[PDB]
């Protein structure tokens, strides 16, 4: 089997890509967010505190012929981002595009913290990390991707996400008109339970490319990109006028700058993410200073490849028995 579906970005900054998901029996289309940096399904829900929900969708379980409670199942995230959800369990069938799994838990959110709610067009997260991260107890469930690995044509699914545009998650088959050149493949570690792997080094704009490892994950459920500080220095340095704003939270520069380019390794391949990629507008409504694209991991432990730097990508995350990820230009 596989299954294609479209994912739109939220905003016109690209602040996050939502992807329409059927739940349940009749459907019940909620548009998710994938996200390959967390490992649960969860919606909101006709049991989200009233004051919580704000112009989402909700997924209603009792509507649902299929739907099961998962009798004594709880779930509780809390995302790097300071977001969190909890809530209890369904099981359900869940389609991504013509792909289908019987029997998924579908987390029914009771409780979102007020970004959630703040954002209308979210409707819950589609996790596709490894399932180890879930946080279903007392019994574990696993992502969507793991659920349906074993009846697809290869055990794989890319991410293909357009800058101010649209673009497409992929399960089960490469399409190999998507990208340009050759896919390059590198080394995954998931005792983290993350896609974690290690770039090779970095590039700015027409710069010296400096071999270095970096190591981080491929996190479409994050935004920006995230880096060592003396490589995020280094990028800003070559805008005039940029400046690390500690009011802000982080790089902000003029709003006039063209933004150079910025190059990752993965083995000896290279993606050139383009500097129109990394001006995420400005810092509040009206302001002639603009939010950076790139920002220091420093506070976060550990680096993250976010949407900045995967939709510069044809990205393939191979699930086979040693999973590794796949790096093609487009």
């Amino acid at each position: 089997s596989t299954g294609s579906a479209t994912t739109t970005p939220i905003d016109s900054l690209d602040d996050a890509y939502i992807t329409p998901v059927q739940i349940g029996t009749p459907a019940q289309t909620l548009n998710l967010d994938f996200d390959t940096g967390s490992s649960d399904l969860w919606v909101f829900s006709s049991e989200t505190t009233a004051s919580e929900v704000d112009g989402q969708t909700i997924y209603t379980p009792s509507k649902s012929t299929t739907a099961k409670l998962l009798s004594g199942a709880t779930w509780s995230i809390s995302y790097g981002d300071g977001s969190s959800s909890s809530g209890d369990v369904y099981t359900d069938t869940v389609s991504v595009g013509g792909l289908t799994v019987t029997g998924q838990a579908v987390e029914s959110a009771k409780k979102v913290s007020s970004s959630f709610t703040e954002d209308s067009t979210i409707d819950g997260l589609l996790g596709l990390a490894f399932s180890t991260l879930n946080t279903v107890s007392p019994t574990q469930q696993k992502t969507f991707f793991d659920n349906a690995k074993a009846s697809l044509d290869s055990p794989v699914f890319t991410a293909d996400l357009g800058y101010h545009a649209p673009g497409t998650y992929n399960f089960g088959f490469i399409d190999t008109t998507a990208y340009t050149g050759s896919i390059t493949y590198t080394a995954v570690s998931t005792k983290q339970g993350f896609w974690e792997w290690t770039s090779t080094g970095y590039a700015v704009g027409s710069g010296t490319f400096k071999s270095t490892s970096i190591d981080g994950i491929a996190d479409t459920g994050t935004t920006l990109l995230y880096l060592p500080a003396t490589v995020v220095s280094a990028y800003w340095a070559q805008v005039s006028g940029a400046k690390s704003s500690s009011s802000v939270g982080g790089y902000v520069f003029p709003c006039s700058a063209t933004l150079p380019s910025f190059t990752f390794g993965v083995g000896s391949a290279r993606i050139v993410i383009p500097g129109d990629y990394i001006d995420f507008g400005p810092i509040s409504t009206g302001s002639s200073s603009c939010f950076g694209g790139i920002q220091s991991s420093a506070g976060i432990g550990i680096n993250i490849f976010g949407d900045v730097a995967l939709k510069a990508a044809f990205v393939v995350f191979n699930g086979a028995t040693t999973p590794t990820l796949g790096f093609a230009s487009k």
